[PDB]
Protein backbone atom coordinates (compact mmCIF):
# COMPACT_ATOMS: atom_id res chain seq x y z
CA UNK A 1 0.00 0.00 0.00
CA UNK A 2 1.06 3.56 0.70
CA UNK A 3 3.82 4.67 3.11
CA UNK A 4 2.87 4.53 6.79
CA UNK A 5 4.16 7.48 8.82
CA UNK A 6 4.18 6.93 12.58
CA UNK A 7 4.95 9.62 15.14
CA UNK A 8 5.41 8.64 18.79
CA UNK A 9 4.73 11.27 21.42
CA UNK A 10 2.52 12.81 24.09
CA UNK A 11 0.40 15.97 24.00
CA UNK A 12 2.16 17.11 27.18
CA UNK A 13 5.59 16.75 25.63
CA UNK A 14 7.32 20.04 24.74
CA UNK A 15 9.43 18.61 21.94
CA UNK A 16 6.40 16.83 20.47
CA UNK A 17 4.74 20.26 20.28
CA UNK A 18 7.78 21.45 18.32
CA UNK A 19 7.52 18.58 15.87
CA UNK A 20 3.85 19.39 15.29
CA UNK A 21 4.56 23.09 14.63
CA UNK A 22 7.60 22.46 12.43
CA UNK A 23 6.59 19.33 10.53
CA UNK A 24 2.83 18.83 10.33
CA UNK A 25 1.82 21.88 8.26
CA UNK A 26 3.84 20.69 5.25
CA UNK A 27 3.52 16.95 5.89
CA UNK A 28 -0.25 17.38 6.04
CA UNK A 29 -0.46 19.47 2.88
CA UNK A 30 1.87 17.36 0.76
CA UNK A 31 1.24 13.84 2.00
CA UNK A 32 -1.57 13.33 4.50
CA UNK A 33 -4.58 15.36 3.32
CA UNK A 34 -4.01 14.27 -0.27
CA UNK A 35 -3.98 10.69 1.03
CA UNK A 36 -0.45 9.88 -0.15
CA UNK A 37 0.45 8.26 3.17
CA UNK A 38 -1.27 6.85 6.24
CA UNK A 39 -0.49 8.91 9.34
CA UNK A 40 -0.59 7.45 12.84
CA UNK A 41 0.08 9.19 16.14
CA UNK A 42 0.98 6.84 18.98
CA UNK A 43 0.57 8.54 22.36
CA UNK A 44 2.75 7.11 25.13
CA UNK A 45 0.67 9.04 27.71
CA UNK A 46 3.63 9.08 30.09
CA UNK A 47 3.69 12.64 31.44
CA UNK A 48 0.94 12.50 34.04
CA UNK A 49 -2.45 10.98 34.85
CA UNK A 50 -4.11 13.47 32.50
CA UNK A 51 -2.00 12.34 29.52
CA UNK A 52 -4.18 9.28 28.95
CA UNK A 53 -7.33 11.39 29.19
CA UNK A 54 -6.06 13.66 26.44
CA UNK A 55 -5.17 10.57 24.41
CA UNK A 56 -8.70 9.17 24.76
CA UNK A 57 -10.32 12.41 23.57
CA UNK A 58 -7.82 12.51 20.71
CA UNK A 59 -8.67 8.96 19.65
CA UNK A 60 -12.40 9.70 19.92
CA UNK A 61 -11.98 12.65 17.53
CA UNK A 62 -9.96 10.52 15.11
CA UNK A 63 -12.54 7.73 14.91
CA UNK A 64 -15.67 9.91 14.70
CA UNK A 65 -14.35 13.01 12.92
CA UNK A 66 -11.21 11.95 11.00
CA UNK A 67 -11.25 15.02 8.75
CA UNK A 68 -10.95 17.18 11.89
CA UNK A 69 -8.24 15.13 13.62
CA UNK A 70 -5.20 17.08 12.42
CA UNK A 71 -6.78 20.40 13.40
CA UNK A 72 -7.60 18.96 16.80
CA UNK A 73 -4.03 17.77 17.23
CA UNK A 74 -2.55 21.11 16.16
CA UNK A 75 -4.92 23.09 18.38
CA UNK A 76 -4.31 20.82 21.37
CA UNK A 77 -0.51 21.04 21.15
CA UNK A 78 -0.92 24.83 20.88
CA UNK A 79 -2.60 24.92 24.30
CA UNK A 80 0.19 22.94 25.99
CA UNK A 81 1.00 24.05 29.55
CA UNK A 82 3.74 23.05 31.99
CA UNK A 83 4.10 19.27 31.83
CA UNK A 84 3.97 19.13 35.64
CA UNK A 85 0.41 20.45 35.53
CA UNK A 86 -2.53 18.15 34.82
CA UNK A 87 -3.81 20.64 32.25
CA UNK A 88 -5.51 18.00 30.07
CA UNK A 89 -8.79 18.26 31.98
CA UNK A 90 -12.15 17.15 30.62
CA UNK A 91 -13.20 20.80 30.72
CA UNK A 92 -10.36 21.84 28.42
CA UNK A 93 -10.75 18.80 26.19
CA UNK A 94 -14.51 19.31 25.80
CA UNK A 95 -13.75 22.94 24.97
CA UNK A 96 -11.32 21.83 22.27
CA UNK A 97 -13.75 19.30 20.84
CA UNK A 98 -16.42 22.01 20.57
CA UNK A 99 -13.88 24.29 18.86
CA UNK A 100 -13.95 21.86 15.93
CA UNK A 101 -17.53 22.97 15.21
CA UNK A 102 -18.81 19.56 14.17
CA UNK A 103 -22.53 18.91 14.07
CA UNK A 104 -24.04 18.73 17.57
CA UNK A 105 -24.63 14.97 17.70
CA UNK A 106 -21.14 14.10 16.45
CA UNK A 107 -19.73 16.42 19.10
CA UNK A 108 -21.81 14.75 21.84
CA UNK A 109 -20.81 11.30 20.58
CA UNK A 110 -17.09 12.09 20.84
CA UNK A 111 -17.38 13.68 24.29
CA UNK A 112 -19.30 10.72 25.70
CA UNK A 113 -17.05 8.11 24.08
CA UNK A 114 -13.72 9.27 25.53
CA UNK A 115 -15.27 9.49 29.01
CA UNK A 116 -16.80 6.00 28.93
CA UNK A 117 -14.71 3.20 30.43
CA UNK A 118 -13.73 0.55 27.89
CA UNK A 119 -15.17 2.46 24.94
CA UNK A 120 -13.34 2.18 21.62
CA UNK A 121 -11.38 5.41 22.24
CA UNK A 122 -10.62 4.21 25.76
CA UNK A 123 -9.13 0.96 24.46
CA UNK A 124 -7.26 2.77 21.70
CA UNK A 125 -5.58 5.09 24.20
CA UNK A 126 -4.46 2.08 26.26
CA UNK A 127 -3.29 0.17 23.17
CA UNK A 128 -1.04 3.08 22.15
CA UNK A 129 1.09 2.44 25.23
CA UNK A 130 1.39 -1.23 24.30
CA UNK A 131 2.33 -0.33 20.72
CA UNK A 132 5.15 1.94 21.91
CA UNK A 133 6.39 -0.71 24.33
CA UNK A 134 6.29 -3.61 21.85
CA UNK A 135 8.09 -1.46 19.27
CA UNK A 136 10.76 -0.69 21.88
CA UNK A 137 10.31 3.07 21.61
CA UNK A 138 12.58 4.78 24.13
CA UNK A 139 12.63 8.48 23.27
CA UNK A 140 9.91 10.84 22.10
CA UNK A 141 9.29 12.40 19.80
CA UNK A 142 10.44 9.87 17.20
CA UNK A 143 9.08 9.15 13.74
CA UNK A 144 9.23 6.19 11.38
CA UNK A 145 8.15 5.67 7.77
CA UNK A 146 7.43 2.03 6.97
CA UNK A 147 9.54 1.22 10.00
CA UNK A 148 12.53 3.30 8.86
CA UNK A 149 13.61 5.97 11.32
CA UNK A 150 13.25 9.58 10.20
CA UNK A 151 16.77 11.04 10.61
CA UNK A 152 15.49 14.41 11.86
CA UNK A 153 11.84 14.17 13.03
CA UNK A 154 11.72 17.95 13.36
CA UNK A 155 12.48 18.57 9.70
CA UNK A 156 9.80 18.09 7.06
CA UNK A 157 12.46 17.53 4.40
CA UNK A 158 13.75 14.54 6.34
CA UNK A 159 10.34 12.88 5.96
CA UNK A 160 10.12 13.84 2.29
CA UNK A 161 13.52 12.21 1.83
CA UNK A 162 12.18 8.81 2.91
CA UNK A 163 8.91 9.31 1.02
CA UNK A 164 10.52 10.16 -2.32
CA UNK A 165 11.44 6.58 -3.13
Amino acid sequence: GKPLVVVYGDYKCPYCKELDEKVMPKLRKNYIDNHKVEYQFVNLAFLGKDSIVGSRASHAVLMYAPKSFLDFQKQLFAAQQDENKEWLTKELLDKHIKQLHLDKETENKIIKDYKTKDSKSWKAAEKDKKIAKDNHIKTTPTAFINGEKVEDPYDYESYEKLLKD
